[PDB]
């Protein structure tokens, strides 16, 4: 069934990215206010390369069908699309870790770890590249379940090759990149798997801000350096085994975990299918 744009009342604004915006709305055909409430994401400055990836972005969403992994509910025709979502009140990970804190415990923490690979497991069966795994890129939908939110810079593995090579890179999140990525701009499931890796440290620092990667990477290049001098050098420590630490607190198999996703050998990465299991083995064992 479609959706109407005069239906479409706007609530609040939820955020703004890669060219666009996501805002709440009340899908009101009624207008008695008794509409449900959707998430609707559209292309602010929409040029004919920007309206191509967003109808990308929105065929990868439709073909996915996984209780991790936001649901997608339609489109609004007008092109000037509107791609319309289920709208998940606890907002990002990120924001939820943030308040509540420690008052989710270690289990917690490897319930949505868990969650987070199967939905990347379910991802890589499709040949998809979700290249910005990130806790601001996981939504809550409750205390007991999270989903992969925002498939913007989504990529599709070419049909004879293991990585998406980006010739012309827009704004990336360096401090989650793998070393491939950084150098060679080469996405794979294993560059995937790297972020995860990245994902179980925040999640384990309970978002505490000095503690990002970001603080943490320019501690150890040197808040002096800028610019493009910060990738050169990011990518220099990383090539000599620079890491981010293991955060306070954190059991000793939980970094294990981590350090192996951040292997520079993309080959011995481990798999998303693996980490589950161990994971969901961590979480019957505490
Ligand atoms: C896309 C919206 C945006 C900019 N920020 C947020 C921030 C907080 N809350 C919501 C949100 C709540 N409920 C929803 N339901 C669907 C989509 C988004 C939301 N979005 C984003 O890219 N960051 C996270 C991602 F997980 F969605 F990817």
């Amino acid at each position: 069934t479609q959706f109407e744009e005069r239906h479409l009342k706007f609530l609040q604004q939820l955020g703004k990215g890669n060219f666009g915006s996501v805002e709440m709305c009340r899908y009101d055909p009624l207008q008695d206010n008794t509409g449900e409430v959707v998430a609707v994401k559209k292309l602010q400055h929409s040029t004919e390369e920007h309206l191509r990836d967003f109808e990308r972005e929105i065929e990868i969403l439709k073909s996915l069908q996984h209780d991790n992994i936001v649901k997608y509910k339609g489109v609004c025709y007008s092109r000037n699309l509107k791609l319309i979502m289920e709208y998940l009140p606890y907002g990002s990970l990120r924001d939820y870790l943030q308040k509540h804190k420690e008052r989710i415990d270690h289990i917690k923490l490897l319930q949505y770890t868990s969650q987070i690979c199967k939905g990347m497991e379910y991802l890589g069966t499709k040949r998809y590249i979700h290249r910005d795994l990130a806790t601001r890129n996981i939504l809550v939908e409750n205390e007991n379940r999270v989903k992969i939110g925002d498939f913007g810079l989504t990529k599709v593995l070419p049909q004879d090759k293991e990585y998406y090579k980006v010739k012309e890179p827009g704004e990336s999140p360096i401090f989650w990149y793998a070393p491939e990525s950084l150098t060679e701009s080469k996405f794979s499931v294993a560059s995937d798997v790297w972020s995860f890796g990245v994902v179980l440290y925040e999640l384990f620092t309970y978002i505490e801000k000095s503690k990002s990667p970001p603080a943490e990477f320019m501690r150890m290049i040197g808040n002096d350096k800028q610019g493009q001098m910060i990738v050169f050098h990011l990518i220099e420590l990383l090539k000599n085994n620079g890491r981010l630490p293991r955060p306070d607190g954190c059991p000793d198999e939980i970094y294990m975990i981590m350090t192996e996703c951040w292997n520079n050998n993309v080959n011995q990465r481990p798999s998303f299918r693996d980490l589950a299991l161990r994971v969901d083995q961590i979480r019957d064992n505490m």
